[PDB]
């Protein structure tokens, strides 16, 4: 029995006391990436994130970076496998770019054969290395023409287009791909893309930001999330009834997870802490389980929250085989019953709560994570436990988990990412405890990311990768950082 | 009387004997640019050239450059006026970006107010500086969603969308803008964008280039050019019936002009030289004057050449008030009746001619222009005379004329662009001769370009501007090259 440390110093970076043997045999220790962050613009059509970044370069990052060239994994895909081979990664999570397979958006307008060859090459390369291909259908890279036609997910037309795109993917790669993920972080797009206007497509209220071409921020996020659920339900419907019969695989969505703590020792904070969990996670888990949003959210939002039809409710309910939970940090929750003017009101205010980084006394829950948050290693223990106890204990994979490091660090400092090692071992340490003590059904962990790449809304100012990628010499060998070496030795027996 | 020199050395760089007084008083000596090459990606939607450059970086230039930032005239628009003020330029030619005023392509989908403020600022700045606003409605920057919906100009739908977009421009800027241009270089888009696949949208035959997503190099160019005439006629139709009554302005198209010489002293070359002029110029000038395609083109192309309807023929005929001629170089023409396989045949081969840089004896017609051609100063004299005699009422504006300089030249070499001075004075020299001797109705000349910018299909490998723009320091002062100083002294007499 090992005592996991919650604050510095950390002894989990020693493989003598912390190794893969602390987890059950067959645990998936892997890495992850996103299509827009690695692939690039070559051989693919323009998507919504291209338009958002090009029109508002600051919104895509302070460095004004974009997903045009990044590390060019579309051309250097073999290099990613080489890094994984050195990492002994048994699995890998990547995204299929909709604007690559369907540059014109719709399947009827044509399919890019070069896209199929590229993805087949990567999948076959993983199979030759005996790596499990975790595939994300949608990673926020919606084709641009779809947004210019029916505003993307704001219209229900996207459900049919997403169905056809998913239907084509199963026919091409379903023979080898067995882990299908529909959408990554369902909560992110309606909140940061349709309420705050900080992500693509950039819709927000005029008072929230004049740069937004338009938006309401009080009705659009609920509409977009409602149509996303219908599209996600339709994709699961197609896969099980046509491809699961022969390919024998599972399909499941991925949710963003955060742990919540009371701001102080008051009952109002305790209710606000519970409300934060319900609104942040139950907003989708409720429909995923009972086919309807939580009653408290339904009461609070009222008519601004749409409702699923009888046909839709059956499809949405139980529309998952596994859950790709992603946990990064823990935040404190407090009560905020302040009435807000309509011009600046956002859907995030409907919970009547305020999320903070520090406690009432200014104490952090853990070591610093980024410029404006701190990571709480025990938070992942709570998140897995919360999902297991609140919902019928499902098959859970840690599809995304990582630590941000400043990009201005030189090669020696970036490779010596001992802080990244501390983040990963500690979170894995509490992950092992919750699997053992609480019997939580967690079988896979994917560190984010495989290598340094473009970060949404931040450009290249920070790095999440386990392997350093000198963007001045992207064709050069991508050496593994000290965190990468530790992860391989952690896997190695 | 000055003896115009056709080859080196050139004595036309002395304003003492060759100045603006050689032209009639009120002659417009100005500069020109295009939206995609100067404006940038900020505050505008994605167009077809964005997709072309992003998907095929090599096709957009060896340097892989694109129109994302270039000289950033959207942010530094005052700098362009300052350079023109230093040049004593009496006029200026610019383009209104369709993806800027209408980022979604269709007028019903919304109008960008920030675009209106930007264009009004430039127009108002020009008026305060006594600058003549020459506006090009379309400079090949078609909105991407329009191409992704109805294949751009390949469909007749483009006529209605272009009509509404042109109508909006007259309503906003027609109070001050009096020189409206519908399309720039009508011949270029069907040939280099739908036959060779070298320009946007990149449609070409599979054998011509596998990189092209698809196209027929023998049928698509004639269809696209047919719809351009319908779109061009519609834009003129709107201006005359609604705005010409009160605004009192002129609207006219712009065509690319080349002079042709026999390859050798044979009759077959002489026949081919006459055919080259008909196919290069008469393809549109014929319908613009007589309402029908040239008879020789109709016989040669046959069914692959479309025909105008009775309603369309009346609208297309006489759908111009002036003609913006652009002349750069002269090419030799020879006969070539070689039958080509259909899979590799291009529409350019329908003339049964071959265009060469040198004649049969290997002699160049003039001093070198670029890496693979030479400029013939007397060619502009022939073009004005040929257009005047073949097409009565020859109201002619020289909308584009310039000399390219290699980008690898350092700051000192680029500023000392005496080769550009030699090109400009000599072409202007023959321009004065044809105005007097041949009595051609030429009133304006626009040198290309105002400053160094992105070059289509070439990136930033070459420079056409009269003022040096250090692209590492785009916000820095844009000093005038020796050609810019000469041009000001040419006017300042
Ligand atoms: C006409 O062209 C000649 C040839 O370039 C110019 O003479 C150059 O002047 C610059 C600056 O005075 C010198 O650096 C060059 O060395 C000169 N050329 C040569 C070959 O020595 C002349 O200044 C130009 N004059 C006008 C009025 O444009
Ligand atoms: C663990 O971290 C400490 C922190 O400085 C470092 O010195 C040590 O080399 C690391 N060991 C391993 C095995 O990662
Ligand atoms: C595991 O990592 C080692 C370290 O380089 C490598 O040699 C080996 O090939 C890897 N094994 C697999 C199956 O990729
Ligand atoms: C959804 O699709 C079609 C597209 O033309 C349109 O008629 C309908 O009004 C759209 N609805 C919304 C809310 O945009
Ligand atoms: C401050 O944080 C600590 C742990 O980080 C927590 O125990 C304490 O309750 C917080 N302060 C208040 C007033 O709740
Ligand atoms: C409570 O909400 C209001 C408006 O939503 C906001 O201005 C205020 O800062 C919030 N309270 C705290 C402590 O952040
Ligand atoms: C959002 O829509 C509602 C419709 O009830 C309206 O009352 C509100 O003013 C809108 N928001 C903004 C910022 O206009
Ligand atoms: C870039 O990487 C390549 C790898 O093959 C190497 O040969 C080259 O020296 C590197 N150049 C620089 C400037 O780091
Ligand atoms: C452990 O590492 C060795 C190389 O040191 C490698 O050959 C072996 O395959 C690794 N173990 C597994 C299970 O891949
Ligand atoms: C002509 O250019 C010169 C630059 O030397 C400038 O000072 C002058 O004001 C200009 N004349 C105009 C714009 O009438
Ligand atoms: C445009 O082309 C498409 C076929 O891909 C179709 O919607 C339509 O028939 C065309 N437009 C018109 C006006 O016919
Ligand atoms: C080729 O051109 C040169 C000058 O440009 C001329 O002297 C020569 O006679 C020409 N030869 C032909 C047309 O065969
Ligand atoms: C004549 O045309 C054919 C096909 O376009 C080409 O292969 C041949 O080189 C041409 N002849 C000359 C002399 O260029
Ligand atoms: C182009 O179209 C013609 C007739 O429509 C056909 O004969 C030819 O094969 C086509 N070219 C290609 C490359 O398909
Ligand atoms: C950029 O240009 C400005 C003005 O020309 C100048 O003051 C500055 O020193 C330049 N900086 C660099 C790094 O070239
Ligand atoms: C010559 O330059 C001066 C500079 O102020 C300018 O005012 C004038 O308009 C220019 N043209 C003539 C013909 O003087
Ligand atoms: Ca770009």
């Amino acid at each position: 029995e090992f005592v996991c440390e919650e604050n510095e110093p950390f002894t989990c970076n020693q493989t003598k006391l912390f190794n893969s043997g602390n987890f059950e045999k067959g645990f998936i220790f892997g890495v992850a990436s996103s299509a827009y962050q690695v692939e690039g613009g070559r051989g693919r059509g323009l998507n919504v994130w291209d338009s958002f970044t090009h029109r508002f370069p600051e919104k895509g990052g302070a460095d004004l970076g974009n997903g045009d060239t990044t590390c060019d994994s579309y051309t250097l895909w073999q290099k990613d496998i080489d890094v994984m081979d050195e990492l002994n990664s048994t699995g890998y999570r990547f995204s299929i770019a909709w604007s690559r397979l369907l540059p014109k958006g719709k399947r009827s307008r044509g399919v890019n054969p070069g896209a199929i060859k590229y993805y087949n090459g990567l999948i076959d390369g993983l199979v030759a290395k005996n790596m499990t291909p975790f595939v994300t259908l949608f990673h926020w890279d919606l084709p641009q023409t779809l947004q210019d036609e029916y505003n993307g997910f704001l219209n229900k037309t996207i459900v049919d287009d997403f169905k056809d795109y998913a239907d084509l993917c199963f026919e091409l790669f379903g023979d080898r791909v067995k882990n299908w993920i529909t959408i990554n972080q369902l909560y992110t797009v309606p909140t940061r893309g349709y309420a705050l206007g900080t992500d693509a497509p950039g819709r927000c209220s005029p008072k929230i930001d004049v740069r937004c071409p338009g938006g309401n921020s009080s009705t659009e996020p609920y509409i977009v999330a409602h149509n996303q659920l219908l599209a996600h339900a339709a994709a699961v419907d197609v896969y099980r009834t046509k491809y699961k019969d022969d390919q024998k695989g599972m399909i499941g969505p991925v949710m963003i997870t955060r742990w919540f703590l009371p701001f102080d020792h008051s009952q109002e904070s305790k209710d606000a802490t519970e409300r934060a969990k319900i609104f942040f996670h139950g907003w989708f888990m409720g429909p995923l389980t009972e086919g309807k949003y939580p009653d408290i959210m339904r009461e609070y939002v009222g008519d601004r929250l749409p409702e699923f039809s009888e046909t839709e409710a059956a499809l949405v309910k139980g529309s998952y085989d596994f859950l790709g939970l992603n946990y990064y940090v823990t935040q404190y929750a407090q009560n905020n019953q302040t009435i807000v003017p309509s011009d600046v009101h956002t859907a995030l205010m409907d919970s009547r709560t305020t999320l903070t980084s520090k406690n009432a006394t200014g104490h952090a829950p853990g070591p610093p994570f980024n410029a404006a948050s701190y990571y709480y290693p025990k938070g992942i223990y709570y998140v897995m436990d919360y999902f297991k106890t609140t919902y019928g204990d499902p098959l859970i994979y840690v599809t995304e988990n990582g630590f941000s490091t400043p990009g201005d660090e030189d090669f020696e400092k970036a490779t010596a990412d001992y802080k990244r090692i501390d983040y990963l071992c500690s979170h894995l340490c509490f992950l092992s405890k919750v699997i053992k003590e609480k019997n939580v059904n967690v079988k896979g962990y994917f560190a984010w990311s495989l290598g340094d790449n473009y970060e949404f809304c931040n450009g290249f100012t920070v790095r999440f990768g386990l392997s350093y990628v000198d963007f001045a010499n992207i064709t050069g060998d991508r050496d593994l950082k000290a965190s990468g070496k530790w992860f391989q030795k952690f896997i190695n027996v």
